[PDB]
């Protein structure tokens, strides 16, 4: 009974041959030749850019980079916040086979270093506002030869724009419509180097195959959205941290108009939803809970709105139903995905929504639950660790096969670290830190309630509450604590403090264990074991 191992259906679109760059180029060239087809729309400055514009300039950046000298043994960095120019160097680079590491616009200067030491990039594309931060970081990274400014047409601080850079390297008679992109092995050639849990962000290497699969999902009437003319999307989610990246690529495959918003604003948001006739909106999790509090939605004509998507962020069932009610939608489309799996591999399918589920397994994939101790795969309705195997899994963490391994067993399964179960109808469900309850006496306090108290203390930098299992009491509630840098404290001084703000059953009878860091779990969510694990010895 390899039969409690859950399997994604058949694709509507078969996987297509070619690299990620070869199929983007082929799709975009189709839409380039229809004048007026809009690719991106900047909701802030109201400017539109057509596929003809988008195709042509991307191609030129590909042949201008090829000439400069970049082959698949080089990487570039794109450092900018969501913009009309963002996917120009990305598209151009994939056409070449150069690996793209999107960097985080307002990563502070330290996290800009950690990202770029892993990605070791020859050329860096950057927005005017990102420039000095990358200048500073270039004087600490010798590999960064060239800096190109994305949001200019002229040069800017003597530095060169994509536009003058391209005319500085394209050969005399270059022809955007005779360009052909490189063929290369899509399994070994890295398309994207993404970022990320505990410690410092790693570099998740993802080869062209994962985007090629993604391109099969995006069109899927069940797991993506149907190629209808005049489809538009309002995307707020960042063009890096996952979601934003691979929906937009799939959206360019489909010919959709991607309406981007880089700064969030309620009225701007809702009006763009209305005016652009948006079919589906993309949101980050805490923009869902915001929209649960919105009372203006009713004043806008969202007659056209079909879907609101949360991506690979699993949603509180209460927040999801709230958002969907304020917009008069049957449901939210939530899914579960890891950066280490490119896109989501659990997605709620069209129509088949089921209250509280993230969804079912995407085509090309297998997902299963495994018992946390024996490792044996479990059956229907049992909670275990969620494990997934399929083409979109990360190739590895750059410069870190010690982490790549033991995250992926060499039967090709990624072990999520997150806990789940599935239905007799094959829906999956994710279990969160946030409603695992600590039974002392026999009534239970949420660990988030006790964490909120602990984080309130000026000398407690981070906390993590879990239930110390003791034989007499049932569960004594305990915490792992991280002290602020200057400060010093004592276990009892900490529980004295809690036991002054909680009922008396909610008191921190389990004690505190001082840790350098509270264990997170891949999607950043607090890991309920390890914490429980950590306290069990210290007692
Ligand atoms: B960390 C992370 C990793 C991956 C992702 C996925 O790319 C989301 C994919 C998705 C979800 C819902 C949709 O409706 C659509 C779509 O519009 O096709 C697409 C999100 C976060």
């Amino acid at each position: 009974d390899a039969k409690n191992i859950k399997k994604g259906p058949a694709p509507f679109y078969p996987l297509e041959d070619g690299t990620a760059g070869e199929q983007l180029h082929k799709a975009m060239k189709r839409y380039a030749l229809v004048p007026g087809t809009i690719a991106f729309t900047d909701a802030h400055i109201e400017v539109n850019i057509t596929y003809a514009e988008y195709f042509e300039m991307s191609v030129r950046l590909a042949e201008a980079m090829k000439r400069y000298g970049l082959n698949t043994n080089h990487r570039i960095v794109v450092c900018s916040e969501n913009s009309l120019q963002f996917f120009m160097p990305v598209l151009g680079a994939l056409f070449i086979g150069v690996a793209v590491a999107p960097a985080n616009d307002i990563y502070n200067e330290r996290e800009l270093l950690n990202s770029m030491n892993i990605s070791q990039p020859t050329v860096v594309f950057v927005s005017k506002k990102g420039l000095q931060k990358i200048l500073n970081v270039q004087k600490k990274l010798p590999i960064i030869q060239k800096i190109i400014i994305m949001d200019s047409k002229t040069d800017y601080q003597g530095f060169q724009s994509m536009y003058t850079f391209v005319t500085s390297h394209l050969p005399p008679g270059f022809n955007e419509y005779d360009f052909v992109p490189e063929s290369f092995d899509r399994d070994k050639t890295i398309a994207l180097i993404m970022n990320s849990s505990t410690g410092l962000p790693k570099g998740v290497a993802l080869p062209h195959r994962t985007a090629c699969v993604r391109f099969s999902h995006a069109r899927d009437p069940i797991f993506g959205n149907q190629i209808i003319p005049d489809t538009a999307i309002l995307s707020v989610v960042p063009f890096h941290h996952g979601f934003g990246m691979f929906t937009t690529l799939g959206y360019l495959i489909c010919g959709f108009r991607v309406v981007l918003m880089y700064r969030f604003e309620e009225e701007l948001f809702l009006r763009s939803l209305q005016d652009y006739k948006i079919q589906s909106a993309l949101l980050v999790p805490t923009l869902f809970s915001f929209f649960a509090k919105s009372t203006l939605i009713d004043k806008y004509d969202l007659s056209n709105l079909h879907e609101i998507a949360s991506g690979g962020a699993p949603l509180s069932k209460e927040v999801g139903e709230a958002v969907a009610k304020r917009f008069h939608l049957p449901g939210i489309r939530q899914g579960y995905g890891l950066t280490e799996t490119t896109s989501a591999i659990l997605i709620t399918p069209e129509g088949d929504d089921k209250p509280g589920a993230v969804g079912k397994v995407v085509p090309f994939f297998e997902a299963k639950v495994v018992d946390l101790d024996t490792g044996k795969t479990l059956g229907v309705n049992q909670r275990g660790e969620l494990c997934v195997r399929g083409p979109m899994i990360m190739s590895g963490y750059v410069n870190n096969p010690e982490a790549t391994n033991a995250l992926i067993d060499k039967d090709g399964w990624l072990h999520s670290g997150d806990i789940a179960y599935w239905d007799e109808d094959e829906h999956f469900f994710i279990v969160d830190r946030l409603k695992s309850l600590i039974k002392y006496k026999g009534y239970q306090v949420a660990p988030a309630e006790l964490e909120s108290i602990l984080l309130q203390h000026p000398n407690i930098f981070d906390a993590g509450v879990a239930g110390l299992p003791d034989d007499d009491a049932g569960e004594l509630p305990a915490a792992v604590v991280v002290l602020e840098h200057g400060k010093t404290m004592t276990e009892k001084e900490i529980v004295d403090y809690v036991a002054s703000q909680v009922t008396t059953a909610k008191k921190l009878r389990g004690g505190v264990v001082f840790v350098d860091e509270v264990p997170k779990g891949l999607t950043g969510k607090l890991d309920a074991r390890k914490i429980r694990e950590i306290l069990i010895k210290a007692k």
